[PDB]
């Protein structure tokens, strides 16, 4: 037995890859609608009726989205090379310290693309 | 090894009744709410199938018969109907009936969801 | 050049004019889509008709109204259908948004109005 | 009576608008998942049955679209400010003299914004 | 105007007769098709058409689309989405004279609006 | 810090039907590609998206604009057993793949782990 929430969130920002071959398309400055999914796995409360409302975990992310929304990627600490990989990683890094039943971070450059990041 | 899933969509009515005054999900509200049944099995060696996926859709078909166009507050159970309820409350009236049902998903929008795996 | 915005609420409702026993007469609801078309003038120096923040923010305390609420307590909305629906948002916004050529609202993914002017 | 073909394409690209008041999100370098379907209206020919083939639409579209997927607008010349509307009319100006059926290019810079520019 | 619009899709398979070799093989698409009504709204009920009239005035159209293979259909020998939704329109206009324009969309990306 | 996942999804345009509903048709197919495995501290993924698309373009070909029914493996062509058929297609190519998911539908699908 076991429950699990996600909400999802979208964010426009720009990035280009820096380790990529001198032909790529991804070493070009470009951006994405990046879509990112918080997945938290936790027990519900016989209260509340939920593990967590949607809204905070909206609220637990704000300041998060908040730098990576209408932004270049690659001006911000940690995100030098914002692969898909590396932004599920650190936006797990960022959010988990707020959200401790954090169990995974998805997120997907394109609708038809993405990377899933457990962290534990 | 191997899964199938089959996703329905339910237009209900609900309000949470323990949430605090201002909170909007208070308020009488509704959604066209999304389930997705996850079932696992062997892969019957003739049929190519674990199930057909019309049985799921038969199976359902009651439970489903009792969300749709209503108002969920009123059904026993779902007093308090947010969609981590909801994907239990769904897990047992159709677990008895799908034996290998392995997982229940409700959607309340295209952005926010739950799952149960009982 | 015609410019657009489109915005989801998830309401209740109920059509009390419908035939007695038909399930849309029974309390429910929707995730409901709305698009408010502008047709207009692209100023040369800003390169759009208006900021689709502008848009928002006109259409914000209307969205106010409908977002997780019972649409039926809303004055003019007593036969909350998706045509009147559409019509009402219509002229709630056309004083607000001059520019405001076109009114789309989707009760569900599948089923949709446009209304203009009558 | 009448008949009207369309064909959709998304490119990923990076763009700021120059012009916008200072603190505006949209004045920072970002980017989207932009959406763009070309319209075109005419007969139906009564043997292939089509105004054109999808794919042959697509091969028309294509040299443009490569100048503006994974690329940065604003460097493009008429790009410099790169609204959804100037956007719209820079691809109908692009698209036009390779399409003459074209009536309609619809930008979508999000899933829930977007113009649609038909030569006015 | 106030216009009104319900989507359906369908499962269905077929080939395109008049290409050269090589679409024109057998395949098949889940074909979206959307009809659009235009008409007064009435005063009491507060619609033109209940969308539900509208699924069941197109079943059996749907019945003859659905898990079908399209070009045995009489009028459909050359299975465009350019014939079709006019085709389709001629099945349907008759039992929904306020229908104002069939939609057929082959894939996500691609489709013909007739009028 | 832990596990890593990729997905690469496709879409396909075909005719089949079941010879055990068995009425001749077609679905838009897509197919979603899972990979499993370490991200490179130098490039920063598990592998490119584009290399994902470039080992399963062999079989994709085979598949899109085509009669199902027709091809060596896929004599009774359920989701179940297309995605077990992609799954042993793709896997020689793609060592890292961990799963493969079929939809028949936008409603329907099935999820397959060899
Ligand atoms: N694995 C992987 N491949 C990628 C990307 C990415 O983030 N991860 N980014 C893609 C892009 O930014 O276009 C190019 N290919
Ligand atoms: N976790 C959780 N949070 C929720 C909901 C819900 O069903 N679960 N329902 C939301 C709503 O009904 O609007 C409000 N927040
Ligand atoms: N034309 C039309 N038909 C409808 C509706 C509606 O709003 N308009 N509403 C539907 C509903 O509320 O379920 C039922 N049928
Ligand atoms: N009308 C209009 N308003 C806009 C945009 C755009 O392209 N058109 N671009 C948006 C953006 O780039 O964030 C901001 N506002
Ligand atoms: N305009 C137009 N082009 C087409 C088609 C179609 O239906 N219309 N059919 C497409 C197909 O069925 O593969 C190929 N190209
Ligand atoms: N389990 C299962 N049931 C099916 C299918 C399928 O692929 N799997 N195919 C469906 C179809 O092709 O219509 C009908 N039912
Ligand atoms: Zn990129
Ligand atoms: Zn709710
Ligand atoms: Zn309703
Ligand atoms: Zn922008
Ligand atoms: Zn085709
Ligand atoms: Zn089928």
């Amino acid at each position: 037995m076991s429950t699990t929430l996600f909400k999802d969130f979208t964010f426009e920002a720009a990035h280009r890859l820096p380790h990529v071959p001198e032909g790529h398309k991804c070493g070009r400055l470009h951006g994405h609608s990046f879509m990112v999914r918080l997945e938290i796995t936790g027990e519900v409360d016989p209260h509340t009726g939920w593990i967590i409302d949607f809204a905070e975990l909206k609220a637990a992310f704000k300041p998060t989205y908040e730098r990576l929304d209408h932004h270049y990627l690659n001006d911000i600490p940690g995100l030098e090379n914002p692969t898909s990989e590396v932004l599920a990683k650190w936006i797990w890094d960022q959010v988990k310290p707020v959200v401790p039943l954090l169990s995974a971070v998805m997120v997907k450059e394109t609708c038809t693309a993405g990377c899933i990041y457990r962290g534990e």
